[PDB]
DNA sequence: TTGGATGGGAGACCG
DNA sequence: CGGTCTCCCATCCAA
């Protein structure tokens, strides 16, 4: 219930989830608390789990299978699967 | 045009 | 109340 409020008071932004507030604060601070560390791919995520879905790309865990016979295309994320599904089927 | 890939965000799961 | 996870968009990104 205790939404954590954005340091820059006037902004009036508030979120109980720390990750959310980090992602918010990143806009002002430029901070990215969840780095990937990996050489070259030294990415800076502002929230946990977004890092984990990114990790699907390192692990190669392509799995979000379009539920369409024959067109059983496997995508990296549910949203990518949805975009495809929309783009190719749910065009309406 | 397309699916791979990232910042941002409501909601689900767990405690 | 709050981290990890579930689920997703919009956008960026390389093909
Ligand atoms: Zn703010
Ligand atoms: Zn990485
Ligand atoms: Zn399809």
């Amino acid at each position: 219930m205790k939404r954590y409020i954005c340091s820059f008071a006037d902004c009036g932004a508030a979120y109980n989830k720390n990750w959310k507030l980090q992602a918010h604060l990143s806009k002002h601070t430029g901070e990215k608390p969840f780095p990937c560390k990996e050489e070259g791919c030294e990415k800076g995520f502002t929230s946990l789990h977004h890092l984990t879905r990114h990790s699907l790309t390192h692990t190669g865990e392509k799995n979000f299978t379009c539920d369409s016979d024959g067109c059983d295309l496997r995508f990296t994320t549910k949203a990518n699967m949805k975009k495809h599904f929309n783009r190719f089927h749910n065009i309406k």
